[PDB]
């Protein structure tokens, strides 16, 4: 009863913006009437390829947290709508992570599966991300964020060789199904970037890597009404992710002290500032260590600089710019961006990109 | 009508908040009475040197904006509201300078000057700081942030020798003036610290400096419905305020480029991460002479686990934690710190200290 009056309401203010932006604006009446009466027979609605694509867009265009957003228009969205089986999605997986992957010059991409029906979900993804190490315990192994998952993957019949670098496999569940599958990633599948130093060579004796695309696979995409809680999405890391964070929170890989070791410098004294000066040459590694292998990667400054171009557009486009200071701002010289140097107005705006509960923990 | 409401009510707060605190609270009863005849007989209170001495403690524990809060019981109070003449004003000032600065030993203090009566100020202080550099254009020339009380000391028949580093001078208006009365400030009485790098030699070549003591004196100080608009107040310097901002910003100083140059690190490109690794030696040589000069000064790595240490002791003592995110992460290696990964109520909690608007501009 009040399902079906939230879902008409998004819908006409989804439509409408989309189609004025579209350019399409005689064509809202005759489509709004054809969802009305979609709605009323079955109790949803199917979104035509443009609908979702430029949805998928738009969403990108509102969230608040993200810094590229300087390229939303060119999002490759990849409709997988016609999923049916676990062999579906874990083509469609495959494929996502193949063509997002091109061979390093990453491609930003989305895969749209089908959206939840009566609020049941149709596939239900467990992975944060496509690619991402495991983490275990009796003294930290890998990465510690991915525990909770690690052991429910382990729960399922899979086990990690207990490296720090252990790829997790996909897993994800099919409507009517108790448990999810899983499947191991191919290999070849993969691109690893291993972090060397450009004037350091010991560097290479921490014997770092990482992976080159980040596909955040747990979250929801919520167009005109409608929850895709599965659509994986991708674009290319920024350098600070990996340097200022993956390998530098205590909680995550903690290198920093290891850093300033093959660097050469004494982790004695807080005045020395030896942690900033760590940051910035395991951060300088990253960048010359993606670039190298030819994987796309981008500095912050670079991407402070593509966003302030982003504000401009949103000015020029007559549109109201939102956003999360505390997560626009990089872990490494906030200052020495303008991101810091302003204020954001950060209200959610759909269509857009969600948070939903772990099936795990 | 309505003013001499909300003074008693926050004066009764304030009375049994701090009394509590002071393990005087039978004193309350007796204590309001004379408070509320004396708002009736006058049309205002006047604080005991026990209550002004803890009212300005307690406004500093809740400046959410402050790092340092963890010696708020440590402040030394000055109670100055006995001065009637501008060069009782300018000696209070002088000797604000002279007992904090303590031969480089910087002592947290704060010199409390005579409150408004019926709104109107006493003592109307236009210094940003006691201690601050002037700013001048037509290219830029000194501390920009400094501009529009330039033009207004110059308009009082003030000159400056328009060079980089030109002491501004104390600027003040007594109650029945027009008009704000200078005092050049003695050099003698004004710690400055020339910047060297301990490993860079060529470092001195930029021939930066900045000033010992950072003494905030344009705040209002609320306590228990009684506005000090003029209570000037100082703590040390955290490194990164001169550093990353005060040096760094393009807006302030701008020396980034140059410091790049001294170094001897190219500006070529953001993927080299120069103006990242100029920040590390830049500050660097900021805590270097401080130290060397034998003046106090803090690392924001200290800082912060000086202040995580503060939040242990809020919670011992059993009040709320207030604090802006925003302004307590360092400018350099905020991820590095526990400040960036956790969250702070910013309520607005008196007493407290205050922005009011400018007398210039
Ligand atoms: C093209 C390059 C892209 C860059 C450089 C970029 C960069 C970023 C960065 C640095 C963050 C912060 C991540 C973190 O701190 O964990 C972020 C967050 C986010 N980005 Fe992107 N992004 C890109 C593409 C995309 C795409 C393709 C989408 C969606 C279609 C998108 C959606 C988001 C969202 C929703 C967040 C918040 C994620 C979260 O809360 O964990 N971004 N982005
Ligand atoms: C003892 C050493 C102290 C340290 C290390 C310290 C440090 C800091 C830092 C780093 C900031 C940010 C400044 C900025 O970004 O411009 C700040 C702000 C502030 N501090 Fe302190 N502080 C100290 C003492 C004090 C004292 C003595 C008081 C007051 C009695 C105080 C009151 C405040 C207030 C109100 C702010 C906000 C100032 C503004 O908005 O411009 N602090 N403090
Ligand atoms: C919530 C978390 O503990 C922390 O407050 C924030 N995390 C992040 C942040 N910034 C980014 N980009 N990513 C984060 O994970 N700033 C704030
Ligand atoms: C308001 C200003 O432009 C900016 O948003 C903020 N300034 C400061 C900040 N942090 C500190 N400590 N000091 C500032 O001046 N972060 C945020
Ligand atoms: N640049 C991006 N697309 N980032 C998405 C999130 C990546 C995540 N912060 C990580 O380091 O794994
Ligand atoms: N540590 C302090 N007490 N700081 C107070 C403000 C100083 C100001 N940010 C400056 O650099 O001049």
């Amino acid at each position: 009863g009040s399902h079906m009056e939230i879902l008409w309401n998004e819908a006409k203010a989804f439509i409408a913006e989309c189609y004025q932006e579209l350019g399409k604006e005689e064509e809202v009446k005759d489509r709004l009437d054809s969802i009305k009466s979609e709605i009323d027979r079955t109790g949803s609605y199917v979104h035509t390829k443009e609908e979702l694509e430029h949805g998928a867009k738009m969403a990108w265009r509102n969230s608040n947290r993200c810094i590229g957003r300087l390229f939303w228009n060119s999002l490759n969205v990849i409709d997988r709508r016609d999923v049916r089986t676990k062999e579906d999605v874990r083509d469609a997986l495959f494929h996502h992570i193949e063509t997002a992957t091109n061979n390093g010059k990453i491609r930003p991409s989305i895969t749209i599966f089908p959206p939840e029906e009566k609020g049941e979900k149709q596939v239900e993804i467990w992975n944060h991300q496509l690619i991402r190490y495991a983490g275990y315990e009796g003294e930290r192994i890998g990465d510690p964020a991915s525990r909770s998952l690690t052991a429910a993957c382990e729960q399922l019949g899979w086990r990690g060789e207990r490296t720090d670098f252990d790829l997790l496999p996909l897993i994800f569940r099919m409507r009517g199904d108790e448990q999810p599958v899983w499947y191991e990633l191919p290999r070849s599948l993969v691109i690893e970037v291993p972090i060397t130093h450009p004037d350091i060579e010991a560097f290479s004796d921490l014997e770092l890597k990482w992976y080159g695309v980040p596909i955040i696979s747990d979250m929801k995409l919520e167009v005109g009404g409608i929850h895709y809680n599965a659509a994986p999405f991708n674009g290319w890391y920024m350098g600070t992710e990996i340097g200022a964070r993956n390998l530098a929170d205590e909680k995550r890989y903690d290198k920093l002290k290891k850093v300033a070791s093959v660097i050469g410098i004494s982790t004695n004294y807080n005045t020395d500032l030896w942690k900033d000066q760590a940051l910035v040459e395991l951060n300088k590694a990253v960048l010359y260590s993606y670039k190298k292998q030819g994987v796309s990667i981008v500095d912050h400054h670079t991407a402070a600089s593509q966003f302030k171009r982003f504000e401009e557009q949103e000015e020029e486009a007559g549109r109201k710019l939102t956003g999360d200071w505390t997560w626009l701002i990089p872990p490494i010289s906030p200052a020495a961006t303008h991101i810091f140097h302003r204020s954001y107005d950060n209200s959610i705006v759909k269509p857009n990109y969600f948070y939903q509960d772990k099936p795990y923990e």
